[PDB]
């Protein structure tokens, strides 16, 4: 007699049990669970990838990333449970320390201070710092992806879009497609990047950061290329300097083509926000990547003065695919050996 949620089996048992429904997404279920052994309440996550490239892909990266980092900004895997031979597997649950909420509920929500969007941005940054010193690249950033726990502490979640940072690879053609949240995607996404240098990241921090003062989305486009109109409206019409960065033609003579735009002043979009923090915006929403602030002088910025410590913002001890679905299902039960009874 397994326990269901919402008409899903949940066959975690009999470690896990009394479960509740928590969320859903493209990924699976999530659900809270009694943990019988360490005796506390547990986040589990349902997988069913096994019939998709892509989906294998976003497990693997998912499950190797999160065992590999070790960081209390950055949500760990506690457990995976799945069947005991690769024929009998079809799901994977992954076992998480379980939050009170996600910056997304929590901005539909509530309010926060300046001193919560300090530290909140605060922690934001000090899991980035050790993300981008493994050289990885989280890609999707966003309030959803930023778990809390019930005294405010913060931890990034979701590695499935994540990849190994390749800057010498990062040009690419006027509006390629991409993968990653298009309201947290960052200007040159749309111009001429793959999204493969740590800038993008910055830039979804900044619309974070963004977020957190108003409650609102900072550029909420509609559509790959309204995204851009949402960004120029604000940040104004590019420099030219920031326009000989755009080789590509197509991409460069997008941008000759619009109408002169102002800039729109931080301080005009958001009165009441602390004049540190909107500096600190601004720094982040940089249009020219290559001007864009790093995450190591991010969290040397003043705004984040009360919290700065580097010896205490570590990073990690060594940095770190078209392979078919059979092998990718291999890899991932390789990967997941660890926690079965042994
Ligand atoms: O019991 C209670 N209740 C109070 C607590 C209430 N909590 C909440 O409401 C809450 C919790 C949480 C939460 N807590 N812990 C978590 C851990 C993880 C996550 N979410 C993630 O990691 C996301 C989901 C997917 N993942 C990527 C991924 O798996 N991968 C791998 C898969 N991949 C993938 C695979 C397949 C597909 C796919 N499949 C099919 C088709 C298409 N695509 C797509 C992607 C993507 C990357 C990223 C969230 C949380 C979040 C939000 N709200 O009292 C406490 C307990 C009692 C005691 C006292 C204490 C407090 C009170």
């Amino acid at each position: 007699g397994p326990e269901m949620v919402r008409g899903q089996v949940f066959d975690v048992g009999p470690r896990y049990t009394n479960l509740s429904y928590i969320g859903e997404g493209a990924y699976g279920m999530v659900c809270s669970a009694y943990d019988n052994v360490n005796k506390v309440r547990v986040a589990i996550k349902k997988i069913s990838p096994f019939e998709h490239q892509t989906y294998c892909q976003r497990t693997l990266r998912e499950i190797k990333i999160l065992l590999r980092f070790r960081h209390e900004n950055i949500i760990g895997i506690n457990d995976i449970i799945r069947a005991p031979t690769i024929e009998q597997m079809k799901d994977v649950y992954i076992v998480q320390d379980l939050m009170e909420t996600d910056l997304y509920k929590l901005l539909k929500t509530q309010h926060l201070s300046n001193d919560h969007i300090c530290y909140f941005l605060y922690q934001i940054l000090r899991g980035l710092k050790y993300i981008h010193s493994a050289n990885v690249l989280h890609r999707d950033l966003k309030p959803s992806n930023l778990l809390l726990n019930t005294t405010c502490d913060l931890k990034i979640c979701d590695f499935g879009l994540a990849r190994v940072a390749d800057p010498d690879h990062d040009h690419t053609g006027f509006l390629t497609e991409y993968v990653a949240t298009r309201w947290y995607r960052a200007p040159e996404i749309m111009l001429n990047s793959k999204g493969y240098t740590k800038s993008i990241d910055i830039w979804s921090v900044g619309c974070i950061l963004a977020e957190m003062l108003s409650n609102r989305p900072i550029f909420p486009g509609k559509h790959y290329l309204d995204q851009l109109n949402h960004i120029l409206g604000i940040l104004g019409s590019p420099s030219q300097e920031d326009l000989n960065c755009i080789i590509n033609l197509k991409a460069r003579n997008y941008l000759l083509s619009l109408p002169h735009k102002n800039k729109v002043p931080w301080n005009r979009l958001f009165p009441n926000a602390d004049s540190k923090a909107l500096d600190l915006l601004d720094k982040m929403l940089t249009f020219n990547p290559h001007k864009r602030i790093e995450v190591e002088q991010a969290l040397a910025h003043p705004y984040l003065e009360q919290y700065y410590d580097p010896s205490d913002e570590p990073i990690a001890e060594a940095p770190f695919d078209d392979l078919p679905k059979e092998k990718l299902k291999e890899l991932i039960f390789e990967e997941t050996a660890r926690f079965q009874p042994g």
